[PDB]
């Protein structure tokens, strides 16, 4: 008898990601994420990611320079991107890029020295969400450049702008708060592929395909687009009178499966959309229906338990420092690539085993 | 409390493949392996895995003409695969090839026309496959033209010199043989992604990725192995005895999870090679190791249950009808990917659930 979905079948220890849905607490390794958001940096949360503990000041150096050493990416990774259409999905031309990766990469072999190789892997993420972005533009492409930090580099081969200190804050703290959250089928997906010995990037690549389905992908997005659809702050009263209240539906953004209370993420990124809307007319255009919404969810839903999730405000956060809606899920995947590698490591490194499952034969045997 | 690896976890249920492994039966929707080997095609078995029943006459040729109108692939594709590196794996190089495939369909919709997707799908792997294996020989792109056949399409696309009967057979028998087994890591991959309602190249993609590692791809190819390392039959009861006898070594090709009998289609992969190694005089010298480790690792493990298994001979089939050790996991992709689509259409239209396992969280409280 089928056990459905795989809900209630532990796949894994891991010593990774603790969440309180009671509480409303989010941890990784112990850390309180607003300890690590308040303090800390992406750069600091690799390192204790796949290292386990905090960094000394030398031993983050160290991880910097790796990071700045490397960004580049072979040639022909960026003209595979460049070959397929500008309209493709974001997370499929994604997809190619890591597989081409994987490709390229002959004589790689598990348990050598898997973290350092990890490393090595996101700074080239960012080089491909990058390019992703640029080649959708119809622009030339740009590697990340040797920076004071990553989130600097990523949005200075972006944007090819100079950044102020809220965006390279927003973007810092954006990749903290999404870098893991439970075991999702992207993560699922790159364990299985991990199971067999693959390599990172094509475990990268099998979570990149989960990630493409529409139950999986565009969470930001379609939050997102319902305040494009309302388009004045002034029609957020019927909007939800109407949708929400009498025709019953809900309010995409808000309840959450673990979640009791408020995301505590959800409530990070509202301030982060609070430090850059002053600069985008459009993106402040969003923030006040967005926050017209919530407090009427809030009224309606919070006696139910149902409150705003990080995909709510994350979207306004991506929107204001200038990425379309058509790559949220694509900045999700950078920030999540950490997630799954530290995942990944973990399995094969303390609990490997081959996964196996099987499927029940039913309908006739001869 | 946690399921290691999966082992006893019931994913789904189907009506694809029946396989008992103390009488060694194995069957695809009720029919006997022997049953279509003997009389169909691989044609007849999309069709069957497909659509849930044997075609008739003229529902087996619609399908066929399908499949004629399906093999050409972008160049786009293609070159992609002719930028990587010809020393790049050959399952990586299919990889590349269906995420480029995946994110150039942008208008895909489960549950519009999922069996006629499939088909389209399966012709542009073989195209996929054949020009992985030119790529890495060095030669130009050649895509499979409509032909009787998609075995004999296959053959063409790939040596660009016309098969013989007994060629175009043993390919078309081969993919037969390996469309579907159990529910390995690459099945479960592609599952995986098709429950969040991926597209179809995506779910292969994800299949294809967990097929590369060492755990699941490359048995065909640890088989071989072992008789070219031999090298003449005359040295097999000296390397017998010497790696496996006393040394203890795992004799490769035999063993399995579920058959503690003779492997049923490893009869049918010995047959079919002793059809063609005539031909070969490099495939009949691997064949007589083969044919002689086989005799003794039967006589040391069958109390055991330990049999010889599928990978034991088709790496000589494939190597006969010209291909390299190198393509070996391919060839299998190629065969595996019909098993892939039928899984994931019975998984998406009958049994759709959305995958969200559990982490337990042992690990600081809080530091």
């Amino acid at each position: 008898v089928v056990s459905k979905g795989l809900e209630n079948v532990i796949i894994k220890v891991t010593n990774l990601t603790f969440i309180d849905g009671e509480k409303g607490i989010l941890r990784y390794r112990g850390y309180n994420i607003e300890d690590l958001v308040n303090y800390g940096s992406y750069e600091e949360t690799i390192y204790l990611m796949l290292y386990g503990k905090l960094p000394t000041k030398k031993e983050l150096n160290d991880l910097k320079a790796k990071l700045n050493e490397e960004y580049e990416v072979p040639q022909e990774v960026l003209d595979t991107i460049y070959l397929m259409p500008k309209e493709a999905d974001a997370i499929g031309l994604l997809e190619v890029g890591t597989a081409a990766l994987a490709s390229i990469d002959k004589n790689f072999k598990w348990k050598e020295n898997d973290k350092e190789k990890a490393i090595s892997i996101i700074a080239k993420m960012a080089t491909l969400v990058a390019n992703v972005y640029r080649r959708k533009e119809g622009n030339k492409p740009r590697i990340p450049e040797p920076s004071d930090s990553f989130a600097k580099s990523f949005l200075l081969a972006s944007f090819a702008r100079e950044p102020t200190t809220d965006e390279i804050n927003a973007m810092d703290k954006a990749l903290i708060l999404y870098t893991d959250h439970e075991v999702p089928a992207s993560t699922t997906a790159a364990l299985v592929a991990a199971s067999t010995l693959s390599d990172m990037y094509s475990s990268l690549t099998a979570a990149l395909a989960a990630l493409k389905g529409p139950l999986h992908g565009g969470a930001a997005e379609e939050a997102f687009k319902q305040f494009i659809e309302i388009g004045d702050p002034n029609r957020v009263q019927n909007w939800f009178n109407d949708k929400v209240v009498n025709q019953k539906n809900r309010l995409m953004g808000f309840g959450h499966r673990v979640y009791k209370t408020y995301d505590p993420r959800a409530k990070i990124f509202k301030k982060l959309a609070l430090t850059l809307i002053e600069r985008n007319a459009d993106a402040r255009r969003y923030f006040e229906i967005a926050q017209k919404l919530e407090e009427l969810g809030i009224k309606q839903f919070s006696s139910k338990g149902i409150y705003p999730n990080t995909d709510f405000y994350s979207g306004i956060v991506f929107y204001a420092l200038g990425f379309p809606v058509y790559m949220f899920t694509a900045l999700f995947a950078l920030s999540r690539t950490l997630g799954w590698l530290a995942h990944i490591i973990e399995y094969v490194e303390e609990q490997h085993r081959l996964i196996r499952p099987r499927a029940l034969y039913v309908g006739p045997e001869y």
